[PDB]
């Protein structure tokens, strides 16, 4: 096709190929701002009834929420076994756990769909967009089916059971009265109208407050700390942090938007194994990422993305009570010198070993080694000092939103609060 439409009200991207099953290559950069958000009131109210709804787990009593506080950004608070263990959401049974850290909801509306981007500094097309840290799912209301009917998670045994049960209640009564009565007969559509509701509540501008600290100094120039302007420089510096060449920001433009502190692309860091997780009690089993979708889609020589996951954005990281997709790290200083030593140090960071412990050998050429500050070898001094880290972390804790900032630890070193 010439066009295709990649976020909500965005302009129609010129196509330029489409790679495997329908991603589509485009020309130029989605821009996320462009996106236009005009969800119907009712129909967000509606999808928010939803996501804080307990009886659609099985066991009952487990809510959207329950991974995705509202008092933490949509980020989840772990239960008190999650912390001990292995710092990723429990699922609706003890012992259950998500195959991955839940991230902060907030924002999430501009995740595009996956497309394909080849920049003028680039041999070939990267992959960018997708929901889930691996891209699986294309829009929110394609997404909802994830973790509804994970077994480690909602534990739904099936459309038809979601159906019944939810028929049988006030909220079965109120998708009625909205879309009709098929809704209590076709599970098919009780799926898609539960996403349609969702997807409405996601896009809502309650879910993309732009009210911290960086806000204000984007917007009105409000003054952050020396420290803070120095983690900041720090973040911008392509030899020392270059942390903005995956997790973008524009810190002279004046519309808060333009710094969503990732660019949705992939790429291949190789952060420790987490063998608390209960997927990796098989020394053999790897959570490669991307790869798994790019078979699902035919994407040529689909293994070349192993080890990709989509780049998060870091708005309210200080408040998260684990970091990476796999919960390894407890605290956000640990993911910010991991950046800076994981190719220096590498038995700091994998027990020992001089190379990564969660990437099967036969991808290791897939993590990136090239991006500052990844690319410095063994004995030789990292892009960055100790004392740079803290100012990272400094800069880092800026991006909370106000509701949240009490949370935030104030030792370079410290975990979020729980209260
Ligand atoms: C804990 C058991 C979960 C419950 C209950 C819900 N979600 Fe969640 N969510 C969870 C994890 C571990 C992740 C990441 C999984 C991965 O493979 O990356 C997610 C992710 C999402 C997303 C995508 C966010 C993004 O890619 O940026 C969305 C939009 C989302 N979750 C929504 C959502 C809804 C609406 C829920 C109730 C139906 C729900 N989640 C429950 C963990 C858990
Ligand atoms: C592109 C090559 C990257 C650069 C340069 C930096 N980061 Fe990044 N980051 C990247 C990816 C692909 C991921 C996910 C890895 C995973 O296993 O999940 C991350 C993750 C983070 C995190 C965790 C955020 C969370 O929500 O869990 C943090 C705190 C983070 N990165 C910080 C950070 C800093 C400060 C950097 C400059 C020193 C930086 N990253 C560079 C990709 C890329
Ligand atoms: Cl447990
Ligand atoms: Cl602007
Ligand atoms: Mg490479």
């Amino acid at each position: 096709p010439p066009t295709t439409v990649l976020l909500p009200g965005a302009p129609p991207e010129r196509v330029v190929d489409t790679i495997g099953r329908g991603t589509p290559q485009v020309a130029s950069k989605v821009d996320p701002t462009a996106a236009v958000f005009r969800p119907d009131p009712t129909l967000a109210a509606l999808g928010k009834r939803v996501f804080f709804d307990p009886a659609l787990s099985e066991p009952r009593g487990m809510s959207c929420a329950s991974c995705h506080d509202p008092g933490r950004a949509f980020a989840p608070t772990l239960s008190p076994a999650a912390l001990a263990g292995p710092r990723v959401p429990q699922g609706s049974r003890p012992g259950h756990f998500s195959r991955r850290n839940a991230p902060s909801l907030l924002y999430v509306r501009y995740v595009p769909r996956r497309h394909f981007y080849q920049d003028d500094d680039a041999l070939a097309p990267a992959p960018f967009g997708g929901l889930f840290s691996d891209g699986r799912a294309d829009t929110l209301a394609e997404q909802l089916r994830g973790p509804l009917f994970d077994p480690d998670e909602m534990n739904n045994a099936s459309a038809a059971a979601l159906m019944r049960k939810i028929g049988r209640t006030g909220l079965g009564a109120a998708l009625a009265g909205r879309f009709g009565p098929s809704v209590r007969r076709d599970p098919e559509r009780m799926v898609r109208v539960l996403g349609e509701a969702m997807q409405a509540y996601l896009q809502s501008d309650e879910m993309a407050p732009f009210s911290s600290r960086y806000d204000a100094y984007v917007t009105k120039r409000a003054p952050l700390t020396p420290q803070e302007m120095r983690g900041l420089a720090l973040f911008r510096n392509p030899d020392k942090g270059n942390c903005m060449s995956c997790h973008t920001l524009s810190d002279t433009a004046s519309r808060p938007e333009r710094s969503l502190f990732t660019d949705f692309g992939y790429d291949a860091i190789a952060v420790p194994r987490n063998r608390a997780l209960p997927a990796n009690r098989d020394p053999r089993h790897f959570d490669n990422g991307l790869c798994d979708t790019a078979a699902k889609l035919r994407w040529p020589e689909p293994t070349q993305w192993c080890a990709y996951l989509r780049t998060p954005g870091l708005r309210n990281v200080a408040i998260k009570e684990s970091f990476m997709h796999n919960g390894v790290f407890d605290t956000l200083r640990d993911a910010v010198a991991f950046m800076n030593t994981r190719s220096t140090d590498p038995a700091r960071w994998y027990h020992g070993r001089d190379t990564f412990d969660d990437v099967p050998r036969a991808y290791r050429g897939n993590v990136n080694v090239n991006s500052t500050p990844m690319n410095r070898r063994p004995g030789t001094p990292p892009a960055m000092t100790d004392a740079d880290v803290d100012d990272l972390v400094a800069f880092l804790r800026t991006l909370t939103d106000a509701r949240y900032v009490g949370l935030m630890p104030t030792a370079p070193d410290g975990k979020a609060a729980r209260p």
